[PDB]
Parts: C-alpha cells; structure tokens; sequence
C-alpha cells in the first residue's frame, strides 16, 4: 500500500570522543 | 498510500567530547 | 495520502563539551 | 549509586521532518 | 544518589519542521 | 539526592516551523 | 554501583524523516 | 559492580526513514 | 493531503559548555 | 502489498574512539 523513498544516512567523518567515567 | 521524500542526515565532522563524571 | 519534502539535518562541526558532574 | 526508571512513552502521530532525538540515559556522539 | 522517573509522554499531532528535541536524561552532543 | 517526575505531555496540534525544544532532564549541546 | 531499569516504550505512529535516536544506556559514536 | 535491566520494548508502527538507533548497553562504532 | 517544505537545521559551530553541578 | 525503496547506509570513514571506563 505504501510508496516511500526511504533514504537515510549518518554524518561522521572523524568522531573522536573520550567518555571518561560514568556512574548510574 | 503515502508518498514521501524521507531524506535525513546528521552533521558531525569533528565531535570531541569529554563527559567527565555523572551520577543519577 | 501525504506528499512531503522531509529533509532535516544537524549543524555540529566542532562540539567540545566538558559536562563535569551531575546529581539527580 | 543506583537507578529507578519506568514507564517511558515516545508516541508521535506525525512528524514532517520534526527532530525529536528523545534519548534516554547513555553517552552518544554520532 | 538515586532516581525515580515515570509516565513520560511526547505526543505530537503534526509538526511542520517543528524542532522538539525532547531529550530525557543522558549526555549527547551529536 | 533523588527525583520524582511524572505526567509529562508535549501535545501540539500544528507547528509551522515552531521551535519547541521542550527538553526534560539531561545535558545536551547538539 | 548498580542499575534498575524497566518499562521502556518507544512507540511511534508515523515519522516522515523524523530523527528520534532514542538510545538507552551505552557508548556509541557511529 | 553489577546490573539489573528488564522489560525493554522498542515497538514502532511505521518509520519513513526514521532514525531510531535505540542501542542498549555496549560499545559500538560502526 | 499535506504539501510541505520541511527543512530544519541547527547552528552550532563551537559549543563549549561546562555545566558544573546540579541537584534536582 | 508494500512497494518501498528501502536504501539505508552509515557514514563512518574514520571513527577513532577511546571510551575509557564505565560503571553501571
């Protein structure tokens, strides 16, 4: 029934992430 | 029934994030 | 039934965020 | 520490390119 | 510490490019 | 510390590019 | 430390390119 | 440390290119 | 039924934010 | 019944991420 163009992406060319410490 | 252009992205060329510490 | 241009993005070229500490 | 989380509902009828990044607990950067 | 969270509803009828980043607890940067 | 949060409703009929970033508890920067 | 997490619902009726990266606990970058 | 996680539901009716990377605990980069 | 141009973005070229401490 | 173009990808040319330590 459904007629969809369904095109999705992500932009990440250089993630660089230093979370550290978490407590929950 | 539905006719959609459904194009979504993210912008992130250089994330650099230092969360630290969390308590919840 | 629905005819939508549905284009969404984010702007983040250099996030750099140091949360610290939270209590909830 | 500890946690107590319950009964989370994210219902949406229709979002025409509506940005609702309704993120619960966690550390992401994409 | 601790937490007690319940009964969260994000209902939307129609959002024509409405920005509702209704984010609950967590650390994100995108 | 602690928390007690309940019964949160974000209902919108129609938003023509209305900016309602109705964010509950959490640390974001986008 | 410890954790207590329950009753998480992410229901969506219809999302026309709606961005809802509703991520629970964890460390991702994509 | 320890963990206690239960009752996680990710139900979606229809997502027209909706991005819901609802990732629970773990370390991924893709 | 609905015919919308639905283009939305964010402006953030250099966030740098040091929350500190919160109690709720 | 359903007629969909269903094309999805990820953008990651150089992830480099140093998580550190987590407690849950």
């Amino acid at each position: 029934n459904f007629l969809v163009h369904s095109s999705n992406n992500f932009g990440a060319i250089l993630p660089s992430t230093n979370v550290g410490s978490n407590t929950y």
